């Protein structure tokens, strides 16, 4: 599924992403925009043989299974498919891990090179939520 801009926020809303760890919905809407153009089938392999799924890009070495990541882990405890719906369930639930993990949104180099210091309100803006 490809998101709308306000519909995305809308549903991370919805499943209290808002300003969880302090970071605004803005922030969120963001990343996702970067990460994967608000396509939650998106999917990328990177140079270790990783592979980052859905809309925040969520990669295998260490949050989901995909059974190709030698020597990964599977912290949010889920097929690294289960990101690539389009109930953003998953991976809300596993953002919400990951942005815990002690460096915040950093975890998605996007966001830090993209995102982070900007007027990251703009991409909430005159959505009705
Ligand atoms: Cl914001
Ligand atoms: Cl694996
Ligand atoms: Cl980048």
């Amino acid at each position: 599924k490809v998101f709308g801009r306000c519909e995305l926020a809308a549903a991370m809303k919805r499943h209290g992403l808002d300003n969880y760890r302090g970071y605004s919905l803005g922030n969120w809407v963001c990343a996702a925009k970067f990460e994967s153009n608000f396509n939650t089938q998106a999917t990328n392999r990177n140079t270790d043989g990783s592979t980052d799924y859905g809309i925040l890009q969520i990669n295998s070495r260490w949050w989901c299974n995909d059974g190709r990541t030698p020597g990964s882990r599977n912290l949010c405890n889920i097929p690294c498919s289960a990101l690539l719906s389009s109930d953003i369930t998953a991976s809300v639930n596993c953002a919400k891990k990951i942005v815990s993990d002690g460096n915040g949104m950093n975890a998605w180099v996007a966001w830090r090179n993209r995102c982070k210091g900007t007027d990251v309100q703009a991409w909430i803006r005159g959505c009705r939520l």
